[PDB]
């Protein structure tokens, strides 16, 4: 194994306590030393990375894989980005519009919110600590190249605009929310994208998971690994199920591998 992907929220960092585990850090500068690269493959756009500073300030990250593969970089440079279908952008604005419900639009400068509700406030200032995002109309943010777009909705809801976003990827790791990124835009992109840079084989990759949106790159890496309170589709994914992200379960599975 020569590249690792870590997916950051339940995996790197505990959604209990919101830190990333004193062995999971032990763990990283024990790859890092032997000459793994690591990368981070995260839904989450780069402006609201703010939870990774332990990992940052060690320098312990090669590159970037965000909005699930839509955007990815190495240093400063962008190696791969992406932008939805204008088309599909408007029909899921029109969507939460007359469904009354907000949306994130990410663009590669600039991320905004379109009818922000409690439960915007709620999980990403409140939880997640995440900078307020500013508000925007639904048609002023539909008429930039979007990214990403993340709309409030249930599963069922999504079964309700799926019609009209005929070519976007879905990735879902939470009920309230979904993202949604142009064809073919998922962490597996992502993986092929970074690996294509460091001359890096796919027999040598090891990715690590816990959500629906990492069920690509489980799939892809020649050696996926789910975290152990991850839901069972994500574990069916996977070629090895490691012990709870709070039970030491990265450090765990590294030394199962013989990584470290
Ligand atoms: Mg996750
Ligand atoms: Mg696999």
């Amino acid at each position: 194994t020569k590249a690792l992907f870590f997916d950051i929220d339940g995996t790197l960092v505990s959604f209990e306590t919101h830190r990333i585990p004193s062995s999971t850090i032990e763990a990283l500068e024990a790859a890092h030393a032997k000459g793994l690269k690591i990368f981070i493959a995260t839904g989450r756009p780069k402006a609201i990375i703010n939870n990774l500073s332990e990992l940052q300030d060690r320098n312990l990250i090669d590159g970037y894989i965000t909005m699930n593969g839509a955007y990815c970089f190495v240093g400063e440079e962008v190696i791969y980005k992406s932008a939805i279908p204008q088309e599909e952008v408007k029909a899921m604005a029109a969507f939460c519009e007359k469904k009354g419900v907000p949306c994130i639009f990410v663009e590669e400068h600039n991320i905004s919110v379109c009818q922000p509700n409690e439960m915007v406030k709620k999980i990403f200032y409140d939880f997640l600590h995440v900078n307020v995002i500013p508000t925007v109309s639904f048609e002023e943010a539909s008429n930039k190249e979007v990214i990403q777009m993340t709309p409030f909705i249930t599963e069922e809801e999504e079964k309700e605009v799926l019609p009209s976003i005929p070519t976007c990827e879905i990735g879902r790791w939470y009920p309230a929310f979904a993202d949604v990124t142009a064809k073919g835009d998922t962490k597996q992109k992502g993986i092929d994208e970074i690996i294509r840079h460091f001359g890096i084989k796919l027999e040598e990759t090891m990715s690590f998971g816990d959500g629906g949106n990492d069920i690509s790159m489980l799939r892809h890496a020649a050696i996926g690994v789910a975290m152990g309170q991850a839901k069972e589709d994500v574990k069916a994914a996977a070629d090895y199920v490691t012990a709870p992200i709070d039970e030491d379960g990265i450090s765990k599975a590294m030394k199962h591998f013989g990584i470290i």
